[PDB]
């Protein structure tokens, strides 16, 4: 059919780590994506690692076009924009939607983790909601692989965002991949479920770390959070990456499996 390979990009959807996200539909079909612009090794490997994707809860990859230094990244649109969008400062928001919310990140997350990639910058602003509120988790810059033929790799790099970063990383000079992403979905619950971030960064000079260390959750954000959901948070933020919860047992926690409205 003549002209179904050609896009309009209509409207800038947000510039993330690397350049300009817009949004694109086709001219024959209306179908709409989001289409990444980059102005070029970093993007070998992002294209590679997003060529794997297939999962529900994971933005979906569509193909590259290069037109000399500029590559067009085409993936699947979430008309519904961001979590950190849905997310009300101070308040946070109603417990069933960040329920739900948290079921559909840790499905991503396994997945993830089963073909043996770690994203490496969970935050609210890099997950993403369709047009039925279905969470997708976006953004795959920082994103490597841990586990090839069946070993392990253990990481050295420093990087994420200071208040979603595990302990470990700003600690050790090696760690295991899995339990940083898993602490990174406990201070999104936490953003979820009370709208505020509890620490700039997980340190020993930080007085709110300190706090949590100490058990202090009289004080916020932990105040504001119901004593199920806050149980399993006391399991995710455990400084120890050896002794923190892993998903599998996320799977059989309490509030986890609370039916909630
Ligand atoms: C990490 C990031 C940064 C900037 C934009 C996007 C982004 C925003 C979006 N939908 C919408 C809908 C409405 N707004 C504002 N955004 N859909 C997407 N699908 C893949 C994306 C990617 N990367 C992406 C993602």
């Amino acid at each position: 059919v003549p002209f179904v390979e050609d896009w309009d990009l209509v409207q800038t959807l947000g510039e993330g780590a690397y350049g300009e996200v817009q949004l694109a539909v086709n001219r024959v079909t209306e179908e709409a994506v989001a289409v990444k612009i980059v102005d070029m090794e970093n993007i070998k490997k992002e294209i590679c690692i997003l060529k794997m994707l297939n999962h529900e809860n994971v933005i979906k990859f569509y193909g590259h076009r290069r037109e000399g230094n500029i590559q067009y990244l085409f993936m699947e649109l979430a008309s519904g924009g961001s979590l950190f969008d849905r997310i009300e400062p101070d308040i946070g928001m109603p417990e069933p939607d960040a329920q739900r919310f948290f079921h559909q990140l840790m499905a991503g997350v396994v997945y993830l983790h089963g073909i043996g990639i770690t994203h490496r910058d969970i935050k609210p602003h890099n997950l993403l909601l369709d047009e039925r509120d279905n969470l997708k988790i976006a953004d795959y810059s920082l994103a490597t692989v841990f586990r090839y033929n069946n070993r392990e790799r253990l990481l050295n790099k420093m990087c994420g965002t200071l208040p979603y970063v595990a302990p470990e990383l700003l600690k050790r000079r090696e760690f295991h991949a899995e339990p940083v992403d898993v602490w990174s979905c406990g201070i999104v619950l936490t953003a979820m479920l009370a709208g505020e971030l509890p620490w700039d960064q997980p340190s020993d000079s930080c007085q709110e770390y300190s706090d949590w260390k100490e058990k202090k959750t009289y004080l916020n954000p932990w105040k504001k959070i119901d004593s199920a959901p806050l149980a399993l948070l006391h399991k995710i933020l455990v400084e120890n990456p050896s002794a923190r919860i892993t998903i599998p047992d996320i799977k059989k926690d309490r509030w986890y499996n609370k039916p909630l409205k």
